[PDB]
């Protein structure tokens, strides 16, 4: 843990952003959902990825969220979006692929439009952070990501880090191939 520190950027009305998009990265965005939602935009080019942009909140109604997750996915190379599939991001991904007819969304099933819950997958993917941060795997730079991932058990909130463990269970995936490497 503690050998974590963060980049105090500043909370641009609920998005931080600590590396603005680069062509020729390949990135790959998670998204939990209404607690805050949390928005994580992850660089998983070169086998070192990087944590660039978070968007974090727990004041938007899920209304509108689709507009602003649309805005940061485009932002950032027409970004891959990994949402999980809880009552409300059932709603979001419908959201961002019928009413702002965003294709980049990575689904589970062709019913599915993201991660669908399942007590087996929120485990195998914390497993798969544990794995990605202490071996200096996962670049994090966002404060209040560290500070959850300080009042986080094996077993106060956790959006941020479960929003990085949809990215988890994302890395025990074949499709990730794919959609990473520049
Ligand atoms: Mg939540």
């Amino acid at each position: 843990l503690s050998r974590l520190s963060f980049i105090d950027v500043v909370n641009d009305n609920g998005f931080y952003q600590f590396e603005k998009p680069k062509e020729g990265r390949k990135y790959v965005a998670t998204l939990d959902c209404s607690d805050y939602h949390a928005l994580q935009i992850i660089d998983i080019t070169e086998f070192p990825y990087k944590q660039v942009a978070v968007y974090h909140s727990n004041t938007t109604s899920h209304f509108i969220l689709p507009d602003i997750v649309f805005k940061y996915l485009m932002m950032y190379n027409e970004c891959p979006v990994y949402i999980e599939l809880n009552s409300t991001g059932v709603s979001i991904a419908k959201s961002l692929a019928m009413d702002l007819e965003y294709d980049n969304i990575i689904c589970d099933s062709f019913i599915d439009l993201g991660m669908k819950q399942s007590k087996r997958s929120k485990a195998m993917g914390c497993s798969a952070l544990k794995d990605l941060i202490e071996k200096d795997k996962l670049i994090i730079n966002h404060k209040g990501t560290i500070q959850e991932l300080r009042t986080f058990s094996e077993k106060f909130h956790d959006d941020l880090v479960m929003s990085l463990v949809i990215f988890g269970w994302l890395t025990t995936q074949e499709k990730f191939a794919e959609y990473a490497g520049k």
